[PDB]
């Protein structure tokens, strides 16, 4: 007849397998968190091409002023 | 003290408890998924961009040694 | 007495949790991978930078040689 | 059939077996969070060149005004 004690190795082994899911829970919602900070800092960054363009549209007039210049 | 169905019935209940906590990793793990996936496209577009940035130094090169030509020219 | 039918509902819970741990590992494999490739064009947007302060250098000059056109 | 013992000792070693997995997924978020830390403070270094762009487009805002001037003196 089995006896509660022959359940030993088997409740320890899911206590285990729980702590260690539980750590895996902790850091998968940090990353979640890290997520969160990234894409708004990237969201920064990709904004700010606008700059860029409108340097490229300006910086067209500045070759196109100076051949003036140079003719003159 | 004889193993009962009880005892059985509690690890069950304890792995069934424990797959709520799978459950959540695994829809979170999903969707951090989809998220970098869609982080990387703007990553792509950030990159399209910085070689733009390699023009802009070549024109404002240009600039520079047209802007010594106005002064050599005097 | 036990029976070995009287394990079924543990033997189903534990075959579905290794179910459900075994996507998990899927895509975490996968999240690796995705952040190998953010990793590699992250660093190479910041190599880029260097770009950004070479115009920044050369424009100060731009600055400086037209105030020497604005005073000729 | 009755049950026996080595009923029980194939759920544990089904068990220990599913814990080899998770302790692979545990080491990858783990390093996934370190890594993810890292990738913000490149992040934050490419941000803070980004500005340093709008003294760009402002300084070539300024030359704009400025070459105007000297086509306007003549």
């Amino acid at each position: 007849p089995l006896q509660q004690g022959d359940l030993n190795a088997l409740v320890t082994s899911v206590q285990s397998l729980a702590l260690n899911v539980n750590e895996i829970l902790n850091t998968v919602r940090n990353l979640d968190s890290r997520m969160n900070q990234l894409e708004t800092k990237v969201d920064r960054i990709l904004s700010s091409q606008s700059l860029i363009q409108t340097i490229k549209n300006d910086i067209v007039g500045l070759k196109a002023g100076m051949a003036t210049l140079e003719g003159m």
